[PDB]
């Protein structure tokens, strides 16, 4: 096109848009709209989309020509965001193609990587000392070593660059991935690297959905070579509207949802619809996962006081063929969920970490499944299978609601707010009721106590009662209503979760608070006793009392925001009592097995075994001090344990690091 | 712009009285306000063209040194330093617009390098012919080698160290102060370089007001990401205490009116913690006395008095290690949350690192060094670093961390009242076993803590009820259980203001009450407690923990004098550390 044709057309339309930009000279941008430009000239809006390389540069010079006029000669606002915020079409990372190259497009998604703000060398001048040839060579972000081999005057080889004569602008590398909210089942998300420039860098960190708009460029392809797969999206306009494109949605079925919520058994109808009817055998176990799909009330208070209302359900010690893995695919009906295993097949893992990039040599900060799924859920198929570096940040991601990544040196501290409904397979082939939850899992005991609900499913061993009910509800279920009988659809139940989590906010009453306070105090005295030379196990800890209100706030979200929550507080404490009937019930409701790897009686018997060991740890009666044959007779006479019980505790002290053994028949305290 | 006449314009200005007393010194501190009165365009040319204007200011010192009124020995080693500038930057204010511009960025030093020599004048000689080539290498440039010879063009041109002049070099990371600057954003660090006269001017871990010129280093292949924000330091000096301390001048008339109320002691305790806890009232008094620390006076003839009361909050992980270290960190100034095990190599104390771009043994300052006057509320103190354990004893009896590493032999002052807390090594401990043996902490380390409180989920009726009543009403959001008496921003200004002005001194009636308590605890109870080798319940070091809490209770009153009833308040809290 012509030079002055697009300059005169842009100066006529845009003025009031440059008057507000003249007040803030450091911004150097303008919030242009596609509907505002098309109302004046429809050909001007279509010309910028088809060719945004030089038409937007002449439009930026048109704003400079309005600033360099005779009436208005203010030498401010040289650069301007010529890319409009409003767009006629918003492309995605999954629908991206090669037909939109060298054009203006809007990409929506989430950010995963973010590089450090470094200076970009643009319009690099080169002046020699022996020849003195004045020449400038333009350098791009993807270009490398853009310099001449010799001078054009005398062919000098000692060419020096001028950093003062050249232009230095801000540069930042970011990776835009697909959003997990709009991504359905059976979809592979693709990643596309972008570049942030001056007046647009440090716009958003990793772990949040951000909108991107600008010119989509590509790497230079040489002749007789392979096609370059490197594609860089030069984002120009800084705007945050991807959250309103995905999360903000009109729900016309909310008027029909008032008729369904006014009837009875509405909580039991949603539990039977959000789970597959083919998987049967557990009602209260599936009710805890169904109540965990709706969050609680997260309000701010002074002095940094906050309380999370996300109940994390974790199952350990499950069988080989368990229905919880098939229910994990049905657990993705909640919004902003990501169905990925614990082994994320990346250097970042589940939490955020710093990974080296091959396209940009600068250090970037990646984001895992716990950061990109903030505000929703994050289902993990293998909670036990995790890296050691990811396990060091999982203790703060589920507790302090932040990943707290500080190994990169920038201390980004990405937020980790995801209601994780995970599951973990046992290390052994079968599960037993004698072993605790921390002994039958690879994870530490600090992550098991943080979970609000812990369930363990197991079938009957005898085939007279197990096989007569297992295959009876599965053989006739083929091509019938026994496999699937949802009263409401899965997409219809997912639409009701968005109206209850964002708009509905229930609160319990004083009578409902008295039900949770009296039940926690009555069970505290039913299991209270006196421990000899030790501390008695508490029935319910104070940290577990905060999870009892989280189960009550989740059931009150489906109770149409009732003030008197006494009807839902009884089932919330009964669901926690069913989990406490088997888990953390070692001695008598002993919660020490949930907060620590060793229980109350497991540590008291080890302390009684320490009395028989430290009394002769220095006296070498056998091969070393405190011989194992002498300590077994001292423990059996005192009532600590038998010969098979002390042998299971001798190897447990060597694994935990309390008592080792130099030779066979002698165990010395470490 | 011409530098032949710019030295003549600097001769009319030349800051003249500073040169007569610094003529043995190797640096001249020149204020820009003296230069702004003479020529405002020249003082603005320092920020716009910092490369050649400082070089003319370096030249103009030698002109007045050879002047007929002021003739001295010709000293070309004269640094043209400029301390004051009319703009002070922020954490993320450094950018590409300030490339080759004299800026002033305030911050703290997190990492430092060892004393290394630099090749300022890099003389290159050849092996085959012997071309005596010279090339002045800049300290802000990457390590470069000449390709060919100027005579024959060979690869044998190497740097000889005999005819090459050297210059003292040191690099430090200027990660700025994380005092909620730039809206609580992630702090960005810009590594700087020190000069010959500016080497060892500051230790890692002090508040520094340093100026410099931001320049670039070619490091990568891509033109956009090959940049290193290296600040060529022109002048380095300590930060003033007015910018360091908080402005309590709008909060001055509120805190004096709080002394009119007789409940000022109980007001700064239930508001120092959140009211949703509703437990550990004697430990709530212990954390309140830890914030209002004792007087850090300097004893004469080279000594110092410990005015910090480290409170050990070890106990059961159920109640302790839970929210007691988070509400204090938002209220107390310069308080950084840190855990015992961390991905950082420093962690608690200042641990040295060997990895650098040079390879020398660098020193990375820990969180106890970056908390000068702060509160490092360490969580999980049992799983600490073994290298940190060798220096955690000196940090709690001297408030210094002597690293004694390779290249860096200077000590690092801690000055941080730490509130440490740890899990037991065995789990579910009780008073039937002895306290310092059943923990990971040594018995000599627990004597450094002035207060050792024990927290456990007791199965008592009212204690289980009072947590059950209060945690349910704070969920519903009543103002009587959530809103404190004084605001949190008012008490945060009450802590920093009380430590600056008022200082409790001992009185005659207050010392008499300590005489009746000390002699009572060891008349027969001394012989009854020890078995000949067993430790004493109260010793002379235990007395230092009592008079520190005596000045701590008077600091909450700000009455400047201690009394008998004020020292009696320090008696019962010391007895709580011995009994529980």
């Amino acid at each position: 096109m012509d030079r002055e044709e697009m300059i005169a057309r842009f100066a006529k339309f845009l003025i009031n848009r440059l008057k507000d930009l003249l007040t803030v000279t450091p911004k150097r941008s303008l919030a242009i709209d596609w509907a505002h430009l098309n109302s004046f000239d429809p050909e001007l809006a279509d010309e910028l989309l088809n060719n945004p390389e030089e038409a937007i540069a002449s439009a930026e010079d048109a704003i400079q020509i309005v600033l360099r006029e005779p009436p208005l000669l203010v030498e401010r606002e040289f650069k301007v965001h010529a890319r409009f915020y409003n767009l006629p079409k918003t492309l995605l990372v999954k629908e991206l193609g090669s037909e939109h190259i060298n054009k203006l497009i809007q990409v929506e998604g989430i950010i995963t990587r973010v590089s450090e703000v470094k200076p970009f060398v643009e319009k690099a001048v080169f002046v020699c000392r022996d020849c003195g040839n004045e020449m400038v060579r333009l350098q791009r972000p993807y270009e490398n070593l853009v310099k001449p081999a010799k001078c054009d005057a005398c062919g000098s080889r000692n060419i020096e660059l001028d950093v003062d004569k050249s232009r230095f602008l801000n540069f930042q590398s970011f990776r835009l991935q697909d959003r997990p909210e709009s991504l359905k089942g059976g979809q592979m998300p693709r990643f596309v690297d972008a570049i942030l420039l001056d007046d647009l860098v440090d716009a958003a960190l990793p772990g949040d959905r951000v909108l991107v708009t600008g010119v989509l460029r590509v790497i230079l392809e040489q002749r007789e070579k392979r096609p370059i797969f490197k594609k860089i999206l030069e984002v120009n306009h800084i705007e945050q509207l991807s959250k309103e494109i995905e999360e903000l949605e009109i729900s016309p079925e909310d008027e029909q949802k008032i008729r369904e919520l006014a009837k009875r058994k509405d909580i039991v109808d949603a539990i039977v619809d959000s789970i597959a009817p083919a998987i049967w055998g557990h009602r209260i176990v599936k009710k805890g996962i169904a109540l965990a799909l709706f969050g609680g009330v997260q309000r701010t208070l002074p002095d940094g006081t906050k309380l999370r209302g996300e109940s994390h359900v974790l199952l350990v010690g499950d069988p080989g063929v368990a229905k919880s893995q098939l229910l994990r695919y049905v657990a993705n009906l909640a919004p902003r969920a990501i169905y990925t295993s614990g082994k994320s097949s990346s250097a970042a893992g589940l939490t955020a970490a710093a990974v080296r990039d091959e396209f940009t040599g600068s250090w970037v900060l990646e984001a895992g499944v716990l950061v990109l799924a903030d505000g929703g859920f994050a289902l993990i198929d293998e909670f036990d299978k995790m890296s050691d570096r990811d396990r060091s940040a999982i203790h703060e991601a589920l507790e302090q609601q932040t990943i707290s990544i500080s190994k990169a040196g920038i201390t980004a501290t990405l937020n980790s707010r995801t209601t994780v409904i995970a599951a973990a397979n046992p290390k052994f082939g079968r599960f037993n009721r004698h072993k605790s939850l921390p002994e039958q899992l690879d994870l530490p005991p600090t992550l098991l106590s943080r979970f609000d609900l812990i369930f363990l499913l197991l079938d009957e061993p005898d085939e007279k009662v197990d096989a007569s009910i297992a295959e009876h509800i599965l053989k006739v279920r083929r091509g019938e209503a026994e496999a699937v009988t949802p009263k409401i659809p899965y997409d219809l139940l997912k639409k009701y979760i968005a109206y209850a989590r964002k708009n509905v906010h229930p609160v319990l009453s004083r009578e409902a608070m008295e039900e949770i306070k009296r039940y926690y105090v009555k069970m505290r005295k039913g299991l209270r006793r006196g421990d000899e030379d030790g501390v008695q196990p508490i029935p319910i800890t104070a940290r577990q009392l905060e999870a009892l209100i989280r189960l009550s706030e989740a059931h009150a979200r489906m109770r149409l925001s009732e003030t008197v929550t006494r009807e839902d507080a009884r089932a919330a404490i009964e669901i926690i009592e069913a989990m406490m009937k088997t888990i953390a019930v070692d001695e008598e409701g002993n919660l020490d097995v949930s907060i620590l790897e060793v229980g109350k009686s497991s540590k008291k018997i080890n302390k009684i075994e320490k009395l028989v060991d430290i009394i002769k740890s220095l006296e070498s009666e056998g091969e070393f001090g405190a011989p194992e044959e002498k300590v077994i007779e001292a423990a059996k006479q005192a009532g600590i344990g038998t010969k098979a019980d002390i042998e299971k505790l001798l190897n447990e002290l060597k694994s935990d690091g309390r008592v080792y053994e130099p030779r066979a028949g002698f165990y010395r305290v470490i």
